């Protein structure tokens, strides 16, 4: 009913066929889709995701309309992805009214001096990760970084938003390890995604069945672990995610406690698979690109002399370090895409969006185009360096976001990120094993993924 919208407007995009629109053509996956319309089409296309019209835009005037300028205005929420349950109040998941309270209630959370404190926490597990990193490196044998990297990701997160201090890879029984491990990204091009996608009528339907798009089992354990946790805090009457917003909680509106506990599943969320994936990513990168990963480990040295203990300051100098992760990043944004809702008839920058279509930002499309980046298939930092870290549009290469709704656990990720590579660099050195997949291939999936995971050589240095 509603496939000539993109039509009578006047803009390019593929053929929809009845009742499914294109997600046949995303038998490639988004990321390559994205890239394909943008050379076929030019600048702004459109296509449809079963009966919902989605609009791409790539001039970075109208990114910065979309993500910031007419933000609380038009462009204020993501489309709705299926069944949320009591969910409906996580942060990114929040709409309008609801969104704005609980981002003001929770910005104090993820301050830079706030994270200056969660600093020594993070660097615990940093010594943990090399004690796991030594045994499997004694081995001889190739390592696959997901596992490692994700009980990291899994140590730094029980610590940082509770007070549980576990070490996942040996004790991998205690129920906070067992049920965040199930906390994976969402592969919204399974059947269950693209049924939804197809029938969005089906949502409310289960809904009212209790059909929650996230585990019913851990979510409703973690929500009795908070339980007993603010209850045990009290009694015992620190520095975590929970304790801030229990200070925030007793002194806009107030924040709930089935809030707080909505908001404190969607860091776990957030940060468990995203920080692991990445640095999978930016390990295999390092392993290729030896000559990167001598100077990376050389300017760690530098600042760090003698395998010193990494602080919120040093990781700040370290100025390629910077340079890895932002390159990594431009590679793989695990994002994908940016998407908002236009709640309103708006015409930006001379073209006009009419109301409930969605607004996409291909981010992968961008980071690969040629017209803002030179050989764009290549690891080059390098391009990111002081003097060339001018010539980059920040609303091309989008990998938390922009705007009042980007990625408020950035400054968290980076630092998280960041201080584990100092410590394992330092310490070990990679190098690509015959098993490694050296022209490493993207899954074809929702997940920006490798088709294989990424195994390599680790020894001691
Ligand atoms: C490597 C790790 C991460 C990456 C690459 C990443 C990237 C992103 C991206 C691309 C967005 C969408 C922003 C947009 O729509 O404009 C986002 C949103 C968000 N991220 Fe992250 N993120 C990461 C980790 C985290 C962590 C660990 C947390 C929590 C502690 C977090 C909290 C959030 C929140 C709350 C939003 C939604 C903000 C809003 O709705 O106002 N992220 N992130
Ligand atoms: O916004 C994204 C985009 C993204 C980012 C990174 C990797 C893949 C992807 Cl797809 N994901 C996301 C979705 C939800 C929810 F509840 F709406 F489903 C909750 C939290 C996050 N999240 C992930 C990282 N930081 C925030």
């Amino acid at each position: 009913h509603s496939h000539g919208l993109f039509k009578k407007l006047g803009i390019p995009g593929p053929t929809p066929l009845p009742f499914l629109g294109n997600i046949l053509s995303y038998h490639k996956g988004f990321c390559m889709f994205d890239m394909e319309c943008h050379k076929k089409y030019g600048k702004v296309w459109g296509f449809y995701d079963g009966q919902q019209p989605v609009l791409a835009i790539t001039d970075p005037d109208m990114i910065k309309t979309v993500l910031v300028k007419e933000c609380y205005s038009v462009f204020t929420n993501r489309r709705p992805f299926g069944p949320v349950g009591f969910m409906k109040s996580a942060i990114s998941i929040a709409e309008d009214e609801e969104w704005k309270r609980l981002r003001s209630l929770l910005s104090p959370t993820f301050t830079s001096g706030k994270l200056k404190e969660m600093v020594p926490i993070i660097a615990q597990y940093g010594d943990v990760l090399v004690r796991n990193l030594r045994r499997e490196a004694e081995t001889g044998k190739p390592v696959t970084l997901k596992d490692v990297f994700g009980a990291y990701s899994m140590d730094v997160i029980t610590s940082t938003s509770f007070g549980v201090n576990i070490d996942s890879l040996n004790n991998p029984q205690d129920p906070f390890v067992e049920n965040t491990k199930k906390l994976l990204r969402f592969d919204f091009l399974d059947p269950f995604f693209l049924s939804i996608t197809v029938f969005p009528f089906l949502i409310p339907i289960l809904e009212v069945l209790n059909i929650c798009v996230f585990p019913r089992e851990v979510t409703n354990f973690l929500r009795k672990s908070v339980k007993r946790m603010k209850e045990s805090r009290l009694e015992d009457t620190r520095v975590d995610f929970l304790q801030l917003m229990i200070d925030s909680q007793n002194s806009h509106k107030a924040l709930s406690d089935l809030e707080l506990v909505a908001q404190s599943i969607i860091f776990i969320f957030a940060g468990y698979e995203t920080t692991s994936s990445v640095l999978s990513f930016i390990m295999y990168e390092l392993a290729t690109h030896p000559d990167v990963q001598q100077k990376l480990q050389e300017e760690i040295d530098a600042v760090l002399p003698n395998k010193a203990p990494p602080t919120y300051d040093t990781v700040l100098q370290m100025e390629y370090l910077d340079m890895v992760v932002n390159e990594t990043l431009r590679l793989f944004p695990i994002a994908m895409r940016l998407e908002r809702v236009c709640k309103k008839d708006v015409e930006i920058n001379g073209m006009f969006i009419p109301k409930g279509v969605v607004v996409m930002i291909p981010s992968y499309a961008l980071h690969r185009d040629p017209k803002y980046w030179t050989e764009p298939e290549k690891f080059l930092p390098e391009r990111f360096s002081k003097k060339n870290k001018d010539n980059i549009d920040p609303y091309i290469y989008t990998p938390f976001g922009s705007g009042p709704r980007n990625c408020i656990g950035m400054r968290f990720a980076l630092m998280n990120m960041k201080l584990a590579l100092i410590r394992v660099l330092q310490n070990f050195s990679f190098k690509p094993c015959k098993e490694t997949q050296i022209p490493l291939k993207l899954s074809l999936g929702g997940l920006l993924q490798p088709e294989k995971p990424v195994v390599l050589k680790v020894e001691s240095r």
